[PDB]
């Protein structure tokens, strides 16, 4: 049941912005670990005296890494005369965010038809404003509202390059890495209380509802923008990983980003080759019993060769009534046990592919526990 | 003339500590870009609730990357009950350092015979104390005094692993990268006023004296610990790069680290292969006229094949009366035009090799200007 109740026209995920202490080092690490190219910059060399911002791309996936310069470089500026390319940026906010949360996602950005209208309608419907609409070079409009914690939902709309003031990166500095990642599939928040969080966000967007935790997913009209939200469940034997997140993150924030691959086997081969030479580490693989049990569940979708390929790469498999999901999770991206990445590929629900085909892997809670007990043997 | 006036027994450079916002991402980037292995850690997985610290090694070179966790994780602790492995660490100091300077060197650490005695004698001779001697596990003593800006000189002494509380890194996470770097040759500070800086440091150590700037080098008795210091020269047509450093760094700090390679050609081949895939970029190469003029200066030390190999890698060559120096400089390591790295190899002054063989490249100021004018042609 999709009531198509979006209060404004949403298109697709546009970009994710990380707030960093040093954007250069984080962007270089992510580029090598994920196979994303350097594609745009806004920094001192482009006349930005306020913040350093570096854009990585893989397919339609856009990761932005931003860090503040010394406020002394821009002490003479006022907002009307700013050299910042992202007018919502604030030195104090950025330093406070990073000191409080460490490395993490500041903005989940979605492309909309009219960012000024989306902002107005959102705020009229309960959204807490964060940055009012600003028109950039008469070409792009950006606005921001609070999503959860210190994470903002950023609206971007184009009348017709990434943003005005960003320069394309010289091909010499731009090496064409590509491990197969193509777009953001969903972005997941952790909050202390799921009920109020859902009511707030669904309140101002009109998005509809699509062990250790309770969870729910908000979706846009075509269900291509997907925003799951988790809350902890207290009292269990093993401490809730959602609660661990909230403690180490100092409150609510973005938990994980799910990146769709057009060939998850190639992506995971390439990422695992680089885990120990600057890239990303992966969660421990499920036991061999999990992969023996895959024949009964998905033996009609994957060959036995494709199933053993899942086993050597540590990939998880789940299935609902509509499609099948291949997924795997990285270890945390930074010092704190907070944000991590999921790599996914979906098979089925062809019409293009419909959003959320195969679900989000909820069936792997019981399947992993069963395989861990069965492999104890 | 070496008067051998060290006021305490100094051995060698021991390690360099960077203060970071996220130690994981910086350490992974540096490991891949420089070919250093992950060798020790102190973090949540080792029981450290205060800071995340990761040690990289190449030969005798030790780079330490440290970042603070949320102070809430350790709110119940006091110094007597701390889980920090580096007792001098302070959340407030680290956050203030990184907000003020961005990514940079906090500590230049030297091994001494007795850190408690070196601290006492230093402070008795004008050193500004930073952290008093602390004995770790009855095995290692650490103490710190101010060097310049917010950089400290750290004394380390061993009675007989890196530091107590650090754990060796599991070989799976430890990939044996090595591009040929073997030790720290010298570490260079930028200050507003050279005279007072020299008087202060030479005052408390007893170290002896060994365009756009004035400079001088302080050295230990065997001249294996080398600490050059720069000051700007104002008024020139081209603005002093020392002054640019001080503005973007918000004052004095460490300008560059010079890393000795046992095979600079191999090091530069390996580093240049990775410049655009997560590693480090290099300053623009000198014109071909510079390399034509190399035959007259060093044609008796390097073959013409070895000289063309310098040319394809962009290596600089200088020579004093005692030896010859091969060197090259990276672009800045992070967002700000502040800290960078020099790769060097020295030929000559065999006895072992004496410290500072070939100087520091001062002759390349005139040689580059001459080659740039000659190549204008
Ligand atoms: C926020 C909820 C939506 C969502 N994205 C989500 C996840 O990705 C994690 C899945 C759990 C197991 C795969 S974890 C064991 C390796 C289930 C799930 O529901
Ligand atoms: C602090 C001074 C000691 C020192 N380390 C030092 C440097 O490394 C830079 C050298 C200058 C040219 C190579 S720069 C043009 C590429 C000269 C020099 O004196
Ligand atoms: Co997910
Ligand atoms: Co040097």
């Amino acid at each position: 049941k999709n009531p198509k109740s979006d209060k404004f026209k949403v298109k697709r995920f546009h970009h994710i912005e990380f707030w960093c202490g040093d954007a250069t080092n984080v962007a270089r690490r992510f580029s090598w670990g994920l196979g994303m190219r350097f594609s745009a910059k806004s920094d001192l060399s482009t006349g930005n005296m306020v913040h350093a911002s570096y854009l990585l791309t893989s397919g339609d996936l856009r990761f932005l890494f931003t860090a503040p310069y010394s406020p002394s470089l821009s002490a003479g500026e006022i907002k009307p005369t700013t050299t910042a390319s992202i007018p919502s940026f604030d030195h104090g906010s950025c330093r406070s965010f990073f000191s409080s949360h460490g490395l993490g996602v500041r903005a989940v950005a979605i492309e909309v038809e009219d960012a000024e209208s989306a902002f107005s309608i959102s705020v009229a419907n309960g959204a807490i404003p964060s940055s009012p609409p600003i028109v950039l070079n008469e070409a792009v409009t950006i606005a921001e509202v609070k999503l959860y914690g210190d994470v903002v939902l950023r609206y971007v709309s184009y009348k017709a390059e990434f943003l005005p003031g960003f320069e394309r990166v010289e091909d010499a500095s731009s090496f064409p890495l590509d491990y197969g990642i193509r777009r953001l599939d969903h972005a997941v928040g952790n909050v202390p209380e799921l009920g109020p969080a859902l009511t707030y966000v669904a309140g101002f967007t009109g998005f509809h509802q699509f062990s250790g935790l309770n969870s729910a997913v908000l979706a846009s009209n075509d269900e291509m923008v997907l925003l799951p939200i988790n809350e902890p469940v207290h009292g269990t034997k093993r401490k809730s990983q959602i609660q661990t997140y909230l403690e180490h993150n100092e409150g609510a924030g973005l938990q994980h980003l799910a990146l769709m691959s057009e060939d998850i086997f190639r992506t995971l081969r390439e990422m695992r080759k680089r885990s120990s030479i600057g890239g990303f580490d992966f969660m421990p693989s499920p036991p061999p019993t999990y992969y023996q049990n895959l024949k009964k569940r998905v033996g009609d979708v994957l060959s036995d060769d494709q199933i053993k390929e899942c086993e050597e790469l540590g990939i998880l498999v789940d299935r609902d009534d509509q499609g099948t999901l291949l997924q795997i999770f990285t270890k945390p991206l930074g010092d704190r046990p907070t944000i991590f990445i999921e790599i996914i590929q979906r098979v089925g629900c062809m019409m293009y592919q419909s959003g959320g085909c195969g679900g989000f892997g909820k069936g792997n809670f019981s399947e992993l526990f069963k395989s861990i007990e069965e492999y104890e043997k």
